[PDB]
């Protein structure tokens, strides 16, 4: 067809200080023994855009996207990632490809 099948991790530190820097973690993989050239993973917080990479991924292969986030306000923050949003490529799995990680952020 061929149908890959892709998935997404999220890293990281789960409760992090106001106004303070931390880095997370996005692992990507291929799953389905064929590569996908047009490979997009995207990131959110709260539902809104936080950042993005293209990437492209060959069969059983992983790669590794890092950013670094400073949460100024209090409250707790739902993080999502994303693999072919757009829906670009046709998979074996469509909720494999899904990350979901929880932030609380502190005063502290």
């Amino acid at each position: 067809m061929e149908f890959p099948d892709l998935t997404v991790e999220i890293k990281g530190p789960d409760v992090v200080g106001v106004n303070k820097l931390a880095e997370y973690e996005v692992h990507v993989k291929n799953l389905g023994g064929i590569g996908v050239p047009s490979t997009k993973v995207r990131v959110y917080i709260n539902g809104t855009l936080y950042k993005n990479w293209t990437v492209s991924l060959g069969p059983k292969e992983e790669k590794v996207l890092t950013f670094s986030w400073t949460p100024t306000q209090e409250g707790m923050y739902r993080i999502n990632a994303t693999v072919d949003e757009e829906n670009t490529v046709v998979e074996l799995n469509e909720n494999n490809n899904v990350a979901t990680f929880d932030v609380s952020v502190v005063l502290e």
